[PDB]
């Protein structure tokens, strides 16, 4: 799909067998999902953007379906204002910026 | 041009007569530029990132050139680690997300 930026680039994803809305964020190195229960082990981590640092749970090798496209990677779960799909998963589905 | 996401999408921009490196952020509603002495009238504003909010100064109708592409719009100046080009300016240069 070719997505324009007149509106926030939000898409439906499926993670942990659950449907959610996430933002395709080219300015994010990583993927940060709102607090939820994900199968498997996790290691505590700390990330920081504008506004400050937050504590997150790091889940590895998690399957995520973005708009029908499969990806399997690291997902950070924490107190984020929005679900963010970062470059680690965007590269897996072959997403690019064009102008 | 087509930009892959293996690395952060950093490009050269021109603002206030100066050249800077900025991140193309599809997850940013606004454009946030690092602290600089831009002339003109402004208004206080608070924007939120992943870890909280920061105080910024809002400047309107600021001419910004992105990768040789002219644009003009609102720029928020504040204490940011990186210059961020948001959707308000990306739409003007016809940027899209494709996968
Ligand atoms: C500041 C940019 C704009 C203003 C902001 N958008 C972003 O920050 C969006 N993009 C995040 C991106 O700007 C930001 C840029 C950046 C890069 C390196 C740094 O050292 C510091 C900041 N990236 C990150 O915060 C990501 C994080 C999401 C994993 N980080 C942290 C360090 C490395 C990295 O990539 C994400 C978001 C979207 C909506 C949000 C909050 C956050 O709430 C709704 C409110 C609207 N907020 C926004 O539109």
């Amino acid at each position: 799909p070719q997505i324009t930026l007149w509106k926030r680039p939000l898409v439906t994803i499926r993670i942990g067998g659950q449907l959610k809305e996430a933002l395709l964020d080219t300015g994010a190195d990583d993927t940060v999902i709102e607090e939820m229960n994900l199968p498997g082990k996790w290691k505590p981590k700390m990330i920081g953007g504008i506004g400050g640092f937050i504590k997150v749970r790091q889940y590895d090798q998690i399957p995520v379906e973005i708009a029908g496209h499969k990806a399997i990677g690291t997902v950070l779960v924490g107190p984020t204002p929005v679900n963010i799909i970062g470059r680690n998963l965007l590269t897996q589905i072959g997403a690019t910026l064009n102008f």
